[PDB]
């Protein structure tokens, strides 16, 4: 609700607030602080290794051990939680996505890992079948080259029991089947796993903003994920995790969809995230780098994120960001 | 909002997008030429094109070129063009008595496109910011304080320049306190009835700005200098509200957004709670950083198009768009 | 929600916005384009057939071969869906109306030659018994001759399914019994139809406006469709549909029902269509071609719809309309 | 809205629609002749009745005529009528004048009707259209465009001479910005009190008003001229809220949506939203669309009374008609 | 929603509207029609029979036969529906009851007598066993002397089941049971009464104004039937009766409870009823019979239903009021 | 509002019912002594008790008797009277001048009352009815209206002769427009900074103020006269809102809807919209109808508390009651 109350210049001046630090201060309306950071890191098979991305400047693939000792400092700056994307080998691809559930995969062995060096460290794994596939689409395909939506959920349930095995505290399904978030919280459930949160990446719009992650990780969708123009079909999505038993609900791409963050937390109140993709970081960093904008404009991205409404940010700028907050 | 006890499987939100026809048949919101606003930079002299480092594919124009590449904009469709001069360092002072000078950049620049063009619409910028040696939107005092009255009197001054030179929108950026009713109040004592004000309501204290200030020239003269105690708060959204409602109130035919993809929620919440003609600045950092990442090929060129749908999806009526021309000829096709 | 945020004569006039085709186009709130029209078409049994129909003046009945003629051009003008109502012969008629569920069927074989030729235009079918009933009621008659509700679902179903059979993206319940869009759902499901949407006729009211199609399909009805005095009830319909697993709703008639279209698109925020129905159409025509009003009220008309909230519509001016939006 | 969980088969929607009782209980509407308003033309001179061949069923009549008519308009219980004068071309001007002739049409027969039927609510028209030779509802500058002060004056001069006739509501149908706040001022100050102020708040540019143009004479002066720059694009709907918020305030004691039956859904946000006194024109080409489908075998009888529901069920309190003899008779039964 | 509209003297003056008669008619915003009495009735055992009520001045108990007689006259008067309610001989009042559900009790013979004489005359009957208990209380008693809800359901379900197999077309509990109506629906639709309409009586308070109807049927209450201090608890009650089935749900009694019809029927947006009952009947009668007000206070009080949201109101002025309105 | 899934037999709403404990823990709402204001009708002379046939247990008190009487409604708690006088046939006129005399029965009474009780609230009424010869509520012109500036400014002179009694509440029961205005603007030029306006703002044109008019004397006067164009179509329910937010902008303390049980709906709506101090009027009618019931044992006496319950928890905040001795003994038990 709002309601103007007969304010008037010059009785009313909105300029009095803003005149000095003080004042601009006690009335901010919102703060970003490192409680709201997720960082997705991108994992290699291998030992001793990283790898430069050419259309995510700055990021690195991680090998294991490097990721546990870049992950001493973000637990030292803070950072409550990592996403992992495992960057799976070419030989371990297949048509069934059987890697998905291997407990020696990638992401389970991070996991494991990650879970004994830091174990009050949130790890949040990628439920979704993309990294599996020869093809690369995020589901089971059948003979005309559609994704499966029940077959492919049959997948996502496995996997997602194999990352609550290997100590995952969330699983984050990123693959917009329908149903698929009731299908592994009953199956969640089932096994004992009553305390996974399960993180549903609920209004999940199909877009080029994606493009850099898909080098990362070494990767028609229209028929799964959503049409950019759609804002009142987000409620919807998000109405049937919530009902379905997601813990928290995730709105993607993330700036260039802040009016459906705003409109998911005012109608369900509920944990709302968002992910600012690999394209919103590239071009970010591309200008910073370029010295086209300023470094603030990261903090100003990400304040917007809570201006919005969202709870927790998936961001590649986190531990930027938290040493930034730090200082 | 009303879930409706929607459940899988029978409810399965797949269907609808199963095929192309029941995706256009359910689509929500559809961006067209009659949404997009061009800014063009605006030099002195004849037979001048510079280009911008910080805003690849954008050039500032003399008048005369800016003739010429308005007869595609024109023939594109595109409703609009708000113009930006880029003032000559010299005629830069305190007083900022440039922004009213008759022979002012943007005054020629809006009589020569009013005759040549009579159906395009033409928005003009009024600020003090292109005219004032310190980059500052306004007066200042001797403590560095931007003035907000005294600032008020020479945009009121700047305004009435731009209807007598044929302006049919005039738009203030400044975010002086309630120069909307001062400059309607001017406009209506004068007799220019009709012409527009398209009110810069909710305008943040932004980092976006960075190329435009190379674009104009204001960037040497701003320096290090901020914004804060008028431009907005990057973190207030209720505040927007209070903004727009003023500008409302003051008589505003339009109400704008800026910047514009950082803020996608304000344009939302504004449009929401006015219910009123409601605008977005995609701005100078915006567009840099697209095709800072489409040149670098990081980016499909289809971003383009996805960026410009998220204002109308996001209750926007027109956008401002350095993207105008590009976006046009792509909705053309 | 609304706020006249105390705008008052002169400070603000609207006519400025109004006062040149630019600032008219730049506020303009809602347009009209190809991605919201649907066309109805009459389909007859024989083969290179056309029929006049005295009530709808411009409109013709057309055998299969010249329907697959026609959709050539509706293809090419963009037209995304069209909505078949077959034109039953009389021997085919019976009690049972079983001839609904006939993969024989005209609407079924429609649907075929149609599916095959252009394999990306929508095919919306028709679920209803009234072409198929010697008595031309929307189902099945006790010895009272009340339209009974449960034993008419049954034979809609079997409809449904043959429809989806011979490869309908869309079955479209017009019939106007209690539950049906719940039963039609789970026999979809049921046989493996996963991704046939149905677009509920939901809120069908009994109305006077119906006179020219059933001259046009060459075919009491207050105990299914709805009092046009009701407001409240559509949205009590339309919850329900929805409960069903309606992927579209759907408000008939059309304009004379535009505030339910709009009550029904504020409350459920759901794909939502409507239909100008036949006496629309033919009250149109009849003033345009007696020179009493324009041929600009067609546009009027249908751009009403978009205001209201509609997000298709179901017109027999779609090829008109679809020309003038060409040009 | 709350659906409160009902759900096939537990609740079937049509046990309330099984018999006529039970449908009678629960109509959520109904029309009466409270609702209707009837439109009619009004001829100069004495025995003259016309026909109109885009109006089936519809006459122009002089005074004398018109008296007898409305003999059994009030027989029936027809609570109001909207005068609509047909002027003699010669006294049509670039001034309008004629407007406020005490001896105009308008006047003549409000002052007779007032006499005659003193219990019969008659609503004048406030409109310059049938008094210009350019058949625009204002005055022209140089530029052809509607003047809108300059209209108001006029407008206000006219209104006065319906309050001096006995009119007991004038209805400004010209669609200038602030008239409704004029010629509320000017009532109160002749002391004009209970004078009650039918505004034309939502009127829309609209193609279905040929037919009416053709009834009053205006259609040969408009030629192919429009109204664009001050009747509302039909795509708008939150411009209504604006509309009619400003009308409340400026004082109308009813607001009115035209056309009407295309316009349904604004009826209805404006009755929700403003809660206020909301009237519908159902206009001529309504009104035509219709008698020619109903003479053609088209469409049965009935159609007039579902189509009037439509407004009492879109939120509209009263709908001027001409269907409203032919309703008011169909109810009487 | 409500926006004053800055509407303010004496550019506002409410009275212009007020002036005349006309422009008091255009703007009255509900009418008080005869399509919306329900008239009860007390039925006699006997034949050829009426008896007058102390404490119901003007009102009859009538026999059959008497019934049907008068019914003529009410239906030329066009009333849509009788509710009726029997006078319980006192040999056939039991501890279980069973009256309830006898096919020849009085309800059940006046209801099939109606039904055949007036085929359109709506006929709601009673759903309570409030008339067969010896007690008088609305259930079966415990040995404590409280009214047991699950074991009085049961009696209720075998009671409403023979009203519809009388003909009765609408089944009124109005006994204050918790979840009789979904007990009573369900009962009802696997019997086959399809079309028998539930009325419920759903707020219905604890209240003194039932005294004149206890002497007319010849009959603690706090224990099932609501504080008259409690209106949130009416949208609890009108909820459930809606999920459990009702077609329609009342408020009782009426003119003390305005308040609660308004908020019921803004919430729930279905048909909603009320009763002006036997006490608001005697006060304005006696009031009127005294000479203290005038005739014209019965209309008042049921235009006052109209205004504050009823459908339908049960009253014994129906005649009367029907008699008022033909002129 | 929400129903949370409630759901038989998980849910049982007799449970609460079950036991007078949790009956009264979850009890919505509670009439109290804080909420009865006692209306008096106040005779001339002295020693003057008169019975009212259609008010039974109701009397006409002279001033000396009303002091008497008040000791004991004061010690039941009962914070305040309003006062109705009973004027002498020979007082009334055209001018009701006897509206505004220091001397009149309303004067008088407020004085002793004020100088006897200091503590207790005194109401008084500003309203012609009672000093016309014809029985309307203010001054007609020759057609019979009843003018409504012309009234008010004789409302305006009562106004301020009861606020120089003393009176710490003025209640205008008049239904003109615009009175609420025009009385604060008088009071606050005069210096009466605190005297309080209780508004008659919904004020229908009700058949339940028979028995009152026979109390105060104007029945005979009124004859068969009608209040219909200044009290309130008993149908409308939007124009009640339109009549409380003109009140309170004009600067209204409390505001009233009256009659009182015949319109709950309206109370609950004007509570719902303007979260304002509220209060109904059970009238006359209603209090004999109840009366006339009990004395026949048609009713229990248990019916009155019944009857103001609903009062509070429709909305309202206070209730001018003629059972207001009856009730605070009740509840004083
Ligand atoms: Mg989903
Ligand atoms: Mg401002
Ligand atoms: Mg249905
Ligand atoms: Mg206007
Ligand atoms: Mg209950
Ligand atoms: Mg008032």
């Amino acid at each position: 609700s709002f309601t103007p109350a007969n304010r008037a210049y010059p009785y009313t001046r909105l300029r009095r607030n803003r005149r000095d630090d003080f004042s601009r201060r006690l009335v901010r309306e919102n703060v970003l602080t490192v409680d709201d950071l997720i960082l997705p890191v991108f994992v290699l098979d291998g030992v001793n290794q990283r790898e430069s991305i050419p259309s995510m400047p700055g990021v690195e693939r991680l090998s294991i051990d490097q990721l546990l000792i870049e992950a001493e400092e973000w637990v030292a700056l803070g950072i409550p939680a990592l996403a992992l994307f495992p960057v799976t080998p070419v030989e371990k691809k297949s048509l069934d996505a059987a890697e998905a559930y291997n407990p020696e995969g990638i992401a389970q062995r991070a996991t494991r890992a990650l879970r004994e060096r830091f174990p009050e460290l949130g790890i949040i794994t990628d439920v979704a079948l993309d990294p599996f596939t020869t093809h690369g689409q995020d589901g089971i395909l059948d003979d005309d080259g559609y994704v499966l939506n029940d077959v492919s959920i049959d997948v996502l349930v496995r996997q997602a029991l194999s990352h609550a095995e290997a100590g995952a505290q969330v699983v984050a399904p990123s693959d917009m089947m329908d149903g698929r978030i009731g299908a592994i919280r009953e199956a969640l459930e089932s096994a004992g796993h009553t305390n996974v949160r399960v993180m549903a990446y609920s209004a999940k719009y199909a877009s080029a903003y994606y493009g850099p992650f898909r080098d990362a990780v070494g990767s028609n969708k229209a028929t799964y994920q959503m049409d950019p123009a759609n804002s009142d079909e987000a409620l919807h999505e998000v109405a049937a995790d919530l009902a379905e038993g997601a813990d928290m609900v995730m709105v993607k791409p993330g700036m260039p969809y802040l009016d459906i963050v705003r409109r998911v937390k005012d109608e369900f109140r509920a944990p709302t995230f968002v992910y600012q993709v690999s394209g919103e970081y590239a071009m970010h960093m591309g200008a910073i780098q370029n010295g086209w904008l300023a470094e603030s404009v990261i903090l100003e991205s990400l304040t917007a994120f809570k201006r919005a409404g969202a709870d927790g940010i998936l961001t590649y700028f986190a531990k930027q960001a938290a040493e930034q907050l730090r200082r």
